[PDB]
């Protein structure tokens, strides 16, 4: 499903995204852009046997299980596919997991080059939530 940028941003917030640990909606729209260009089934195969999934781009080294990443670990105990759904859920949770950690949303590259440090609230304006 290729979420349209308003549609998206109230799902997001309708989760609890919005200034969750401090970072405001669009950076969570901004970083969902970057990440897939909104796009659920979004896939990323590295060279690593890592694999990113989703809007999120959530890696299965750390944080989900596609077992099939001599890494890995699965710190958000969840299945990589769960990260493909239609429904936003499973990204949002694990999501959450990953911005409490300190490093905040840096986790997300495409969001440290692209979004941090811009005017993210440009992502929700236009939307009206
Ligand atoms: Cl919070
Ligand atoms: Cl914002
Ligand atoms: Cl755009
Ligand atoms: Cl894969
Ligand atoms: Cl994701
Ligand atoms: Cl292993
Ligand atoms: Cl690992
Ligand atoms: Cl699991
Ligand atoms: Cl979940
Ligand atoms: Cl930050
Ligand atoms: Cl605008």
């Amino acid at each position: 499903k290729v979420f349209g940028r308003c549609e998206l941003a109230a799902a997001m917030k309708r989760h609890g995204l919005d200034n969750y640990r401090g970072y405001s909606l669009g950076n969570w729209v901004c970083a969902a852009k970057f990440e897939s260009n909104f796009n659920t089934q979004a896939t990323n195969r590295n060279t690593d046997g890592s694999t990113d999934y989703g809007i999120l781009q959530i890696n299965s080294r750390w944080w989900c299980n596609d077992g099939r990443t001599p890494g890995s670990r699965n710190l958000c105990n969840i299945p990589c596919s769960a990260l493909l759904s239609s429904d936003i859920t499973a990204s949002v949770n694990c999501a959450k997991k990953i911005v409490s950690d300190g490093n905040g949303m840096n986790a997300w590259v495409a969001w440290r080059n692209r979004c941090k440090g811009t005017d993210v609230q440009a992502w929700i304006r236009g939307c009206r939530l």
